[PDB]
């Protein structure tokens, strides 16, 4: 069948991909439920005071001074929608525009919103389709104007996506996943457009590739070392022990792991060797190897703790409740007006990860520039080659489109310091943590390219030093890339790389080398 | 009856852009239909003579050390464009692929090139096509790869695209275009995969928008003006005058020409006025207006001075010869190797216009924040929202989305500083002059975005401070809003923006205000 | 003067500490004793003839050349003259001491082989009043300033003193009672290693960024008592519905400032019940705007990253950077890594320099909206006293503190510009000492920021509470008493420059207390 998902207060990073890939379907838990159906009760009595609250007796951002009689919020919160919905640019893909969808949901879910039933029920009717909402990616400072553009398509009035990404209409949308339009007579509007779930739910897509894109940076450095005859000795625990970063000694651990049982890498500590005065000239090799592999644990441990940091908050973030106003489930006051909604933690995280997916995929892009350079592949083809030389290039263009990605990506910083003042100077200062976990999306995207063109070079490589009977390789070594033959053929002669290399970047997305 | 473009040795931006538009027909003048022979026939001797020459006896890269017999050169240009197409990335868009059609052709017109007529025929051919072939945006450091995949569609081994983005295959493509498959027996598969084609094509796309785009910044601040009583001393020649930067003075001229017979701007010099006693005190505004009105002329001069710069060095080398190997016309050598293929050029100045871009960007951006600015726009609604406050809040979403638009243009950076060695080191330096000319397309995109929020603003801004009528307004100012309002409807009440904003987006990229 | 003893780990204040002449050093008998028996480790792998790094090899791509036992100290030798290519400003005096302590605490884990001399000259210069004089630039990520470290602790290079006069190598040694460092024993590279200064650098920018966030915490907070600002926006409990430690921390922090303040807006707005008759426009809104309302969101993000920032740091501090090492268990001879690869510190500095850019934004646009007369609620444009138009207050210092920021926002993450260099051997490298230089830069650029909304907000105190600040907080009216010993209230034009500069370097080293 599929497996399920009980909301109730934790969710962690997997199963929220889970959900919002569709590999799991989603239940609200009884406890859930009731805090919700309490808050939705807490709001119904709020607006029956006809207490000061932002959205319900008011104007929106500096109009929040312009109170508003009780008979008109029903228009109020339906132009709220209305003026919100001027996001442009691509839709946002199904997965990431569902882990938005499920991001307001979490929040909604510890019993602050005041959500009604029916609202938090389409939410979770979406989540247990196969569909999406078609949300613009841009327009928010960091997440109103996409998420009401989820509110329209939710109610029929916006498109809808289907997992390749085809558009369905939003009636289309509504019959085909069996999903009832959004009905807002609770006024309780606030409770779907609020919040951080755009950034929230990018940045939990990217969370799970870049897991996915480890593990290939682990995978296909330990395959290198196989092609290039690397030495292990710099992947030592003991070394992992005298520098802690739990990163690096998880990084060299699983290089480790990855080329035991292999006859290609050298084993051998070279400071057990006691030399004499014969032994005193030029040998033809240094004793260690080029940093691409001798400090793969410390390049790859680096970004495997910035991913860690970028996760302990974005679960955080995506348990928590980033709506405002709020109506706490104590009861001390009617509600609590602050800056919940302000996304600068995902925002930081966000550029932190944008910056560590750029040196982990630089740190590719040589390990391949290297594997196909004849002067240091240690007697590979130039360019891993096969059939007459000259007559035949390889890799020689894949190398360089490799190249080319890494430097584009470069070209991108942080977007959190771009901070500007608007909405009348209201929003002083915004996070931008959207735009901030979309540039580290598009790093992540060019990140498994190079990848995948480190792997197609190392299959050839493994073949061309081993033999197409892989002898000497580890048995994950041969697992790999037995693997991607299956897809995947040798490069006997020059053909075009292009499609091969965007087909096995998608799967490394997906999909860990086991 | 479709104009036509008639080509010898020089064609200049308008018409590079009405070719690649489709809005004309090309045709190649007499003499070079001749030049090109001469050089064909120079290709055929090179050949006949075994002169060493790179790709026709030699292996490509640093593979160029291994020489080639004539009986396998069919063999080693195959594989040439084989090996190069490794591109990835969504496909450029219709005009751009075709004006990197035209930008290769313009080179081979030359005479320089070897091409044969057949080849020749093929490009000329598919420029009076209502297609373009479908070629990845990434893979060039800077453009053999985007030109290898243009060669396999032109083959029919590639897809092509139709104005509105649909792909055909290789085969509908070559039918519905009645095109020839192409064919490089004459082996000058060189004379198609060389030099800087992609980045310029993608240049000269961007420059045509900017001349439009510049139209309407320069249009929306005189409208502007317009809107908030500015002052038009500001603008005099005289201030153009003491400091001569054609740009400014260009945009200073053009500035009072849209305000020309406007009575709704301030024209009084106020150094004019003698003041007495009783005047001493706190008067209602100052007597001079804010720098996005008053700086106008600097800060769009100095990005038009800029595009100017772009355009002289993009001239130049739309009709210059950036291939290599090349073949001396005067026949003075069989052939010279260098490197005019380095763009360093297109990257240089596409760097610098897309930073102009941003700049220009940001003075559309802060006119919009303090259109909507109920502080700020002297009697205004507050983001001109109609109907009751409060219960509409008009474009305060849409300047919101402005703001988010512009600081995601400043997260990006020049392209040029990130030159790695690449090619086994053998491109130890290199332009990624294509990627510069697509970070600046993208920035021109977002202004273009950014322009039409502005634009919509004002007509609503015009008819709340002159009425429908437009009473005072400029004939300039009168024509734009009328124009705008044909097909953008007032906001009387809030509805969702971001549909509009993007299709006049597209129309302010294509059409200036006239 | 306290004193920090060294045995296995220090934490981050107990090393600036240190690096600040504020505390001497020394080193733990366990320490001295794991030392000396990785000194007698060497002397056997030397003794033995094994095959190391440095000890039977030439460096980087030129370790292919093995050399004979009778060359090592010319080996050596060149190894401090070829490194020493830095160029640019010197490392300030408490960084470049920073730079000598992080190397020795990595030395007194015992797996580098260290002469009992040569640990000796390094506690020596901690505990005297010189530091040495050594280049900003030139290392990829740091044999090259640890070069220059050696050749000063020989007499052959610069020292400084804490004002950061320069004296020549001779002069230093003289005057710090420092005797010449002697590498006889062949444990040069005990010194040459690392990422010392990079964590050095680093160090010194987190200590800085403690203060500079206290000083956050506090203005935001006399910011609140000029501007009427909302309390019920720092509340404990939105801090629980969105637990993020940094942002419940400052919340926290902020509600301590404006306790007992009668300036701030302390009640809950949805307690007022509406009536038909209220329905309209009101002169103001209900909520702050977000460089105060979410003053604990963004100023929490900025504190949780600075605490990644420290942990990461703290480890790195504490660990064996070296290569070669020697283990202490004896397993292998040696151990032949790239330990010294500094992406750790690279990372976390880009991180911070993020963070720091983001909060001086925070600052810039407080001091934008305090001195904006339509803004302010109240107070005059600028802040100026006097005849207005004849006097213009901070109008000038608020376009210098835009300026400040905007040229921060130029500089981005040093971390993704690695270039394949040595022969290609170092196909990427960290540039951890840029980026923590980088951060640095921002830190002092936040500093100054900072020092330009404290003296607004201490003429705002006064304008808007009298001389007397009638109504403002204990720690508000502590915080302006003592900022006015030094700096005087503003009752005409004046020069800001110097005091700005003046005010800076006082929030960098000592928060409000
Ligand atoms: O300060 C706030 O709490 C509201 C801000 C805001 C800013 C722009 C919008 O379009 C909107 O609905 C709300
Ligand atoms: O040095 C040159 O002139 C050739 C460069 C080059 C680099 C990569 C390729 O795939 C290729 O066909 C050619
Ligand atoms: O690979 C290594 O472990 C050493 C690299 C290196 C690179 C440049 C120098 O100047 C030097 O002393 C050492």
């Amino acid at each position: 069948p599929k497996p399920a998902v009980e909301l109730d207060r934790h969710i962690d990073l997997d199963q929220a991909h889970a959900v919002a890939s569709g590999g799991a379907r989603i239940v609200l838990a009884p406890p859930a439920r009731d805090r919700c159906r309490a808050s939705e009760a807490r709001l119904g009595a709020v607006i029956r005071e006809a207490r000061h609250v932002y959205g319900l007796t008011t104007g929106f951002g500096p109009l929040a001074n312009r109170l508003i009689s009780g008979e008109n919020v029903r228009t109020l919160q339906a132009n709220l929608v209305h003026h919100l919905a001027s996001g442009v640019g691509p839709v946002l893909d199904w997965t990431t525009a569902r882990a938005m969808v499920l991001a307001r949901l979490v929040s909604i879910a510890q019993g602050a919103s005041g959500a009604s039933e029916g609202t938090i029920a389409r939410l979770i009717d979406l989540l247990n389709s196969e569909l999406a909402p078609a949300v613009p990616s841009r327009g928010t400072v960091g997440d109103l104007t996409p998420l009401a553009h989820m509110v329209l398509c939710l109610q029929g009035r916006g498109d809808f996506l289907d997992r390749d990404g085809t558009r369905l209409d939003g009636a289309e949308g509504l019959r085909r996943g069996r999903l009832q339009p959004l009905d807002l007579s609770h006024r309780d509007a606030l409770a779907l457009v609020n919040g951080t779930s755009a950034m929230t739910g990018i940045a939990l897509v990217n969370a799970h590739a870049c897991r996915h894109l480890g593990n290939w940076a682990v995978a296909l450095t330990a395959l290198l070392a196989e092609c290039l005859r690397g030495r292990t000795e710099a992947w030592a625990a003991a070394l992992s022990d005298l520098r802690p970063h739990p990163g690096q000694k998880d990084a060299a651990a699983r290089l480790r792991a990855r080329v035991d049982g292999s006859a290609r890498v050298v084993r051998h500590v070279i400071a057990e060797r006691r030399l004499d005065a014969g032994d005193i000239g030029t040998e033809p090799e240094a004793g260690q190897d080029a940093y691409s592999l001798r400090c793969a644990p410390q390049v790859l441990g680096a970004g495997f703790d910035t991913l860690a940091w970028h996760d302990r908050v974005l679960t955080i973030e995506l348990n928590a409740v980033t709506d405002n106003p709020v109506f706490p489930p104590d009861g001390s006051v009617p509600a609590l007006h602050g800056g919940n909604f302000m996304g600068q933690h995902v925002a930081l995280t966000s550029d932190a990860l944008a910056t560590a997916v750029t040196v982990l995929a630089g740190l590719a892009e040589r390990q391949i520039a290297r594997l196909t350079d004849e002067r240091l592949n240690r007697g590979l083809p130039p360019f891993l080659h096969r059939g007459p030389a000259g007559l035949n290039s390889g890799f020689m263009g894949a190398q360089v489109t490799a190249t080319a990605l890494l430097a584009e990506m470069r070209a991108t910083g942080p977007a959190s310091i771009h901070s500007i003042s608007t909405n009348a100077a209201n929003q002083d200062v915004v996070s931008l943590g959207t735009i901030a976990a979309r540039l580290c999306r598009e790093k992540i995207d060019r990140w498994a390219e190079i990848l995948a063109i480190l792997a197609l070079c190392l299959a050839q490589a493994a073949e061309l030093r081993c033999g197409s009977g892989l002898d000497g390789v580890s048995p994950a070594g041969k697992k790999l890339v037995q693997a991607l033959r299956e897809q995947f053929p040798p490069l006997e002669t020059d053909r075009p790389l292009g499609q091969e290399i965007a087909a096995l970047a998608t799967h490394l997305l997906q999909q860990s080398p086991v």
